[PDB]
């Protein structure tokens, strides 16, 4: 201990951490990376809920990010930043449990507001340690303390028996729990305030923020939530118990594993980690996109009733929540499976390939169903025009996977007493190595909320580097106060909250702040309101 | 003895009378017997051609109007009583109508032929607003308008029977149409040149007769003002006849097909009236007892079926819509609705009248129909759901019929014009909020505006001109623009790509896309789907 840097060394309830000084833009932070918050689930532990790490001694090296959870590799199109980027820059693992804190250097003097970030990539893949998430810009520019875990993802984090006691389900929102409580234990060592709490996340990360609002142990845990592209609601976040256990069983037909719940989870135990990675997409029902093998599944324990019924009956009145979208969020996904859809050209499609996409992007619909989006989407002024039918494919995926159901969870969730501030994202990055036809895709604002521009190495413009300024002015503002807006500036143009009867949402791009009114009203209430009951009878 | 007022048709000598135009003289000839009085025992028969009489037949005033329902909504109310009969009612009613120019015609002259509308249950040729001298003095052209049977009279069928085989009022039209070729030429009339025009169920009476083989050697062109054939209210089916049939006869205490007929003969005509409106299956507005009936003879198969399946090629057509066209008909039966106040309306109340307005659609379609119509931001905004139930009304049973037809026409062949009209007359006596009611572009096309004593605007006088010369270019030519007349926009014709269209109105021509678009999908390619 003698020599080293004394603003680095904490102890946590497990034992003494040693942290690294980084260099951020403006100056230095403090980074305290691949701290374990439970014991490895490896062995007898694959499918368990996880428990907490056991103390060790002498002075644990949190000097660099740990092990990823072991998932799919993204292998569409190697080499390419675009996909690369959301790949894991960590060897895989099954012992994966590891948190990331960062704070200011020096640890600030008082009690400060933290933010916990949840990663997205549909409960199969993503990891705490990608670029993109890198803490320092908001610990250094904003003073923040930030949080960051690994959990489990695709079979190991969500393959499900439902009922069982080896293979519960929802383990891997299990693991991000843990670290809530984790933070609950251990920030004030780390100058971070427990009774100021904000989570955050995108995709499956914002989905999981959603769960966390929707389960009781989990509400004692944090303030306010921010759900960027994702929610709990929808066709994608989650199973029921029923499509679970199938989905298990027949993963474990494919792998070799034969009847009873207890000799089948021992088999698949048993298997190789990359076994079951390598079979995880052979067990979906229909040909799809923004579909996921293995997701949180209605337990009736971790979620007492599905998401939608527990939207509509919840009081939440004690809760702040930012949510929002960017413009085009089915872009990226469509090649990834829609025959006509390639990022090397402009993807023109006819109608027939149009008509073929909808019964991959909604894969639940019968032909009725089909035919009523294909007709809802379709322009009658230029019904053959191939760039309107490449731009209503990827409205479709967008809209019924995270536009609609996001304007859902805002309206039910301001409708029972929440303060809710919406937005849509709509700046294309300069730096975007995906195509122009794509527009601003899922994912593309993370990157200016982390305040990544404000690296003068990253190659963004000046107006990147204010936009990416203000951006993380709104986020860090939010988890201070339950409200986005500056309270001492006078100038700015203000941010409304969303409310059922003037539906106020914000543009976040490189002008001011403009309101708008009514998020995709129309549609949503074709998807919300209408394509349910068709499906229903 | 004026000359130019006798004229001698095959069944004889005519005498007319020498009309007022604000212009000059035009001659006109009234109550001209086209048809054997369909009286007693011809009675739901087809119309026999008129024997021949001797002297000179006085035909200076307007005939009786066939007998039908009289409208006691609003008593004595202009906006009511401007479509009720103007004359006696009678069985007895068979007459045509003719005007020429004053002298006549000294060359062959393109004719028009109006067909009233009326729901097939009402209407005349002898309305004022379907006074033909104006277009007789302005444009020179020879108009004919003809009664023909309505209601019971005119349309009920027990379909496969000798004597009630439906269709008879269609038949009467076309009696009238085959006795314009054989006559017209003596009044300076072009056998040769022949439009067919009408309003609502006239319109649907001319697109009958573009869809029925013996009708098309008898026209050349047609214009259809809203309304269709094809749509929710213009026909019913074999079966459907023969059950309002068998229910009317049943409610006049009637009674095999020749012994139902047979006492529904010896019916005075107003017990058939009186039990005219209890046959429909559901509770309704735009729909009718007595309409034209799929027979397999007249339309040989369902308008739909045939404008799917037609060669078009030597057609010219000219079609429209009002712009507001269900807002007339929601004071008919619509809880909520009324001429007398603003109408404003709940939501409960607009799904309530969508039960109404589209009697035949289920739960789920009718849930469809209310979330298409809805405005998300404003979702219960009475003066929203107002309007939304006027465009669900006229969407569903014209504007909708109607941009599927012209949308067939032209993928099949046809020369077709559209049109939206959306001036609203400043003599007016519905309310504000009906907006341009279904009716009120005819008052226009006769050019009743050219008359001074009415004291429309002159704004309006300039338009009423505007749209006589559309018409009668269109009559002349197959093309409502004007061939000597360098001025843009010209008015381009309907097509199924750049579906253009025009409005009409006190603004010169606007050139628009999409004929409500959107919509139409909903109601022609989603709705049919999901019932
Ligand atoms: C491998 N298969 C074909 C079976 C499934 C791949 C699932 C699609 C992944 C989403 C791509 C969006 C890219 C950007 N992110 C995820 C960061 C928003």
């Amino acid at each position: 201990e003698g020599r080293e840097d004394p603003q680095l060394l904490v102890r946590v309830r497990g034992g003494q951490l040693r942290g690294i000084r980084l260099k951020a833009p403006g100056g230095p932070v403090s980074a305290f990376l691949g701290i374990p918050f439970a014991e490895p689930p490896v062995g007898s532990r694959r499918f368990m809920p996880p428990e907490p790490k056991r103390p060790w001694s002498g002075v644990l090296d949190a000097t660099t990010f740990q092990n990823v959870c072991y998932q799919y590799v993204d292998t569409l199109y190697p080499g390419f930043e675009g996909t690369e980027m959301w790949n894991p820059n960590r060897e895989l693992s099954e012992d994966c449990l590891y948190l990331n804190v960062w704070t200011p250097y020096p640890r600030p003097a008082s009690p400060t507001p933290v933010l916990i970030w949840i990663y997205g990539g549909g409960f199969y893949s993503g990891a705490a340690s990608l670029d993109v998430y890198d803490g320092r810009f908001l610990a250094q520019v904003e003073g923040a303390v930030l949080v960051s875990m690994n959990y489990r993802v695709g079979t190991f984090g969500f393959l499900a028996l439902p009922g069982s006691r080896e293979a519960p389900g929802n383990v891997g929102l299990l693991d991000q729990r843990l670290a809530l409580q984790w933070v609950q234990e251990n920030i004030a060592a780390f100058g971070g305030d427990p009774m100021s709490v904000t989570l955050f996340g995108e995709s499956a990360g914002a989905a999981s923020v959603g769960m966390h609002i929707l389960s009781l142990p989990s509400r004692s845990l944090f303030h306010r939530a921010v759900l960027q592209s994702g929610t709990p609601n929808g066709p994608w976040a989650t199973v029921s118990a029923g499509e679970a256990r199938r989905r298990a069983t027949l993963l474990a037909r494919l792998v070799g594993c034969p009847g009873n719940d207890t000799e089948l989870i021992a088999c698949l135990r048993t298997r190789p980690a990359q076994d079951l990675v390598d079979h995880e997409w052979h067990v979906l029902p229909q040909e799809s996109i923004f579909r996921f093998s293995f997701v949180p599944v209605v337990d009736g324990d971790f979620l007492s009733d599905t998401p939608e019924a527990l939207i509509n009956t919840g009081d939440f009145q004690d809760l702040q929540v930012l949510v929002g979208v960017v413009k085009d969020e089915g872009s990226a996904f469509l090649v990834y499976g829609v025959p006509g859809f390639s990022k090397d050209n402009e993807s023109l499609i006819s109608r027939a390939q149009f008509l073929a996409g909808v019964r991959i992007g909604v894969p639940q619909a019968s032909d009725l169903a089909a035919e009523a989006v294909v007709l809802h989407y379709t322009d009658w002024l230029h019904p053959e025009d191939p760039t309107h039918l490449r731009d209503a494919m990827s409205a479709v995926v967008g809209d019924h996977n995270v536009v609609c159901p996001v304007a859902q969870l805002a309206g039910r969730l301001a409708a029972q007493g929440a303060r809710v501030y919406a937005y849509i994202f709509e700046h294309r990055a300069s730096t975007l190595t995906w195509p122009l036809w794509m527009g601003v895709p899922h994912g593309y604002e993370i990157e200016f909320i982390f305040g990544l521009p404000l690296d003068p190495s990253l190659n963004y413009t000046t107006e990147e580097r204010i936009f990416a300024q203000r951006l993380m002015k709104y986020w860090t503002n939010f988890a201070r106060t339950g409200d986005p807006n500056d309270p001492r500036d006078s100038k700015s143009p203000q941010w409304p909250p969303y409310t059922t009867a003037a539906q106020q949402y914000v543009s976040l791009n490189l002008k001011p702040l403009e309101v708008r009114r009514g998020l995709r009203a129309q549609t949503c209430a074709f998807w919300n309101r209408f394509l349910p009951k068709l499906l229903s009878a």
